């Protein structure tokens, strides 16, 4: 049975969450959009198999959209972990299996190096690490113009799968309307330079597994295989592109409850 | 002005072979296919900058036809490395920078290991290592179901620009059209095992320059990249997917010039 509910946090934050499961936590943080439905199935798929699992919208998103500006504008990994470990103190979390795709890989790469305490282990999706002009362009146009682009891009370039990208439904599609506007504005061009993979031998032993889309273009995110070849850090790949728990929900949550088994 | 012309070798095989500047000799490997035609432009362009050009169609393939069935079944790196020796030989070349994609890029990086004394540098583009099902089944249709299979898989899957592709020819596509059995039942088998980068510490400091293509599927040269990170190897991307000499000629050109006058 899965909660749905909203906590509030001191930096000014309520957030949205949800919750099934019993059993060590494991949370799942959204990509840039925010949106934490595009989880659901996992959730379940997760929880029974003996965990809590903890998702939520990001801050100024979806339905977490109750949150200060900072929180939403010139955005970073280090500033998104800590929202994210001010969500955990709230509901008391203490220690966190962390995944995260895209701006959310580098919010739990930025969770294991800065609360290391925190993080029993973290696997990281997708983590962007270079500005992307197209993305960084869209800040400067009409709210419904970027709408419209983004949701395009999503669907057909980037999902990894339009049918079960399309099947979220309408609710979902009118939320993420609403989030490409916010995202664009906040998170392509300040996202990337913040990424904490820069520093190789801090990722070195650490307990991060990290994968790339197997049908994402080679050159979207080559580096992240270059960066963690060099840390010694396990890399591999998901079936789809930047979404994996939309496009392939079974692969994702058994990936996600197997890496987390390697843990305790 | 191109010189083209056949010469005959000592292992049975007459190879059709182009060749147009001045120079240093930079030498064009060419994919499976073994269609020196796809370097044409490339050919002209390199040259330009003050190189020696030479390619050829490889034994078995296109106007190199007349060959034994040694050199066209169950091929292997080394033995396609000992071909392109004997046709250096013949045309008194000592040195010689190379190019190779996929068996090329597996010839030329077995050519840089086994002949270091004649291999100024080595420039080898998305070097297979994996066996594939989908196309080691092809091997057993009929011919003329394999062409129109393979035909169809590079204008429309992997050619990396369905524009220029078509673009090459009738001629050349129907020299195509009958090397795609010859391939299919001579290669995707027995080139993958072959793969000369097993050896890390062999690949070390030596004049080798990797590139997968960037519009490549992550999945299909992921290896690469991790090998070539784990040995120093240089490592990056070119536009396109499989054929970059095709898709991006003038790019790939001036990579050719510019990583041969890193070497020089
Ligand atoms: C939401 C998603 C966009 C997917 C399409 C994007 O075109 C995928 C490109 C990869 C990078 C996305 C991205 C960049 C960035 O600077 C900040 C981000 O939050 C993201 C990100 O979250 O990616
Ligand atoms: C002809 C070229 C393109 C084949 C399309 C392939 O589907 C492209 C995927 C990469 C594999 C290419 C390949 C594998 C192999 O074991 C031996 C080979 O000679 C090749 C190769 O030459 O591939």
């Amino acid at each position: 049975m899965r909660t749905r509910s909203t906590i509030s946090t001191p930096n000014g934050i309520t957030w949205y969450y949800e919750q099934e499961g019993t059993g060590p936590d494991v949370v799942l943080v959204p990509d840039g959009l925010g949106e934490c439905q595009m989880f659901d199935s996992s959730v379940s798929q997760i929880a029974a198999q003996g965990f809590r699992v903890t998702t939520f919208d990001m801050p100024g998103m979806s339905r977490s959209a109750k949150a200060p500006p900072e929180t939403y504008t010139e955005v970073t990994a280090q500033k998104l972990a800590s929202y994210v470990i001010s969500v955990l103190d709230a509901l008391d979390i203490k220690h966190a299996t962390v995944w995260g795709c895209a701006s959310g890989a580098s919010t739990v790469v930025a969770l294991l190096l800065g609360y290391p305490d925190r993080i029993r282990n973290a696997m990281c999706h997708e983590l962007p690490t270079k500005l992307l002009d197209h993305l960084s362009n869209t800040a400067v146009l009409e709210d419904e113009e970027i709408s419209k682009i983004l949701a395009n891009h999503m669907l057909n370039d980037v999902s990894g799968g339009s049918e079960a990208w399309q099947a979220m439904g309408d609710e979902v599609h009118a939320r993420l309307h609403k989030n490409y506007p916010v995202w664009a504005r906040g998170y392509p061009r300040t996202i990337p330079p913040s990424a904490p993979v820069k520093d190789l031998e801090a990722l070195r032993g650490k307990p991060l597994d990290w994968t790339v889309g197997a049908a994402t273009p080679t050159e979207s995110f080559f580096d992240n295989i270059v960066t963690a070849t060099k840390a010694g850090v396990n890399i591999g790949l998901l079936p789809g592109m930047h979404f994996p728990y939309v496009s392939h929900p079974d692969v994702f949550a058994k990936y996600v409850v197997e890496t987390t088994q390697k843990h305790l």
